């Protein structure tokens, strides 16, 4: 499954992580990701609507 | 630059061809990629909103 | 086998997806896709033609 | 740009050589491969089906 | 063993497949390839003789 | 040197980009990294904490 | 997980190592990568501040 | 082109190599290896028929 | 361990294989590498001079 | 030559650098890597004496 | 665990091997390797200070 | 053509280097390797026997 417990986007939140499709991502990098577009630039796939 | 003239999506069409940030793009795909997010998935990039 | 079920053409729809030879196609790729040839550029077998039973 | 003059396909052939998009092909190996697709498996890329002036 | 079912030289026919050393081989891209030479240019690896 | 002008944290932004030391990055993202550490997730070198003259 | 139990850093120490994310850290290390930034350069996660019960 | 000047086969070899496609082979190997197949294991393409 | 059974050497010969340390040769093959060096090209390793019992 | 002016161990401080053999070391670093050995971990060949 | 019984140095040996940390060392290498530092330079890791 | 002049066996030796075929090596090594066979396990071709002119 999705690897160690940490934001992929800034490698350093454990804590309040939102499940993205092959990876993990925290709260502050999950808006600033979905303030840009629809689509994770890190797995190229849909990002997480909840949370 | 870009590479040679095809369609990195569908890698068919050579004529009709839309730049995209580091590779080619066929109108047809074009559309079905801007249906679906502003960000390319080829790429990461945000894709062309020309034509 | 297969990974995680989205469209490996367009990296965003997972519903509605048929089974290309090692990954998935949404339909709307697919059509595209099937009007081009009849192989696919991503795996380079030949596209799904039919759904099976 | 191309490599060295060979069919690509059957690694053998060196005349009678028509440009795929960045590779070779003999006719024999290019006539078997239009009968199967118009999408070559080598270079995931249409198939030569014309010879240019 | 030999991976998916396909004539790993046309990537394109499963039927009528001959078991090559590592791979298969349609019957047509057989012919094609032993017309040329005894060895295979896919594995490096003798042809069937068989078919 | 440094590639294509795009934020290479975000991959969308592509003015106010700032040089951090073999890519870009937007102020936004910028921001929220210093937020973090000193030091860039992507490029493993000191975050860039001054634009100069 | 965690590979032989070396420090990744000077690849040396084996007594005395705290654990980072995915490998090891002599204490002398540890110490003067955490004076430089929080963040480890050799994994790009945070380094260990503190050493659990 | 061809690269430091050694058989390829035996990467012993310097003196008596014929020019095979895109490396080198001494007299003794391109012998052995015309003896089993007119395709060369290395380069996958064909031999020397020359000496 | 060792893979098909044929000399990786010749990439023909499947009779008469002498284990070489990771993989195969034929005699012929075998006889002339041991005619060049006691080391294998193949592999870096010893060439088998004896097969045992 | 060596690559960007960062200490290849702490990969942050650029200045009071010293050239290793394909690398640089910040004087710190270099202190405590000779502290425990003539041999670098990073590019396996010896250490600077000097500074 | 290691690899094939052989020194990693002079693969060649395979009897009075001792015992490096991912690999082996014969003692004719190992003695040689010691005589100029305490690191390995095949695995940048202390050398055996045993035999 | 060949690196940084170091010895590639042992990492070490600066001074007294030999040039095998794409690398160095410095006499003590040599010695050693030839020792053991008239080929180099490192670049897997034959060892410098002779030091030309
Ligand atoms: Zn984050
Ligand atoms: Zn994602
Ligand atoms: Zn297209
Ligand atoms: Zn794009
Ligand atoms: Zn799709
Ligand atoms: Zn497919
Ligand atoms: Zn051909
Ligand atoms: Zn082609
Ligand atoms: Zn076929
Ligand atoms: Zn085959
Ligand atoms: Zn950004
Ligand atoms: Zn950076
Ligand atoms: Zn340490
Ligand atoms: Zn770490
Ligand atoms: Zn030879
Ligand atoms: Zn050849
Ligand atoms: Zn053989
Ligand atoms: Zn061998
Ligand atoms: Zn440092
Ligand atoms: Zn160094
Ligand atoms: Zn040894
Ligand atoms: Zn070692
Ligand atoms: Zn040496
Ligand atoms: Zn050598």
């Amino acid at each position: 499954h999705l690897g160690p417990q940490f934001c992929k986007s800034c490698w350093f939140e454990n804590k309040g992580l939102v499940e993205c499709n092959n990876h993990y991502l925290c709260l502050n990098c999950l808006t600033l990701l979905l303030s840009v577009s629809n689509r994770c630039p890190i797995c190229k796939m849909p990002l997480p609507t909840k949370l």
